[PDB]
């Protein structure tokens, strides 16, 4: 659903603002790596996390 790239903002829930850095995956599943509390590798689509 939620489809993320470099360079996206978001902001989630817990850790506020990131910036997206890395994206793996496809769908429900995909990952990303979120620089915020630091780099966070999560699965977005399973996150309390908005597109900015």
């Amino acid at each position: 659903s939620m489809v993320l790239q470099p360079g996206d903002r978001v902001t989630h829930d817990k850790y506020g603002l990131g910036r997206v850095e890395e994206v793996a995956g496809t769908g429900e599943s995909a990952m990303s790596l979120i620089d915020f509390a630091g780099r966070v590798k999560l699965m977005h689509n399973h996150a309390p996390l908005q597109k900015l």
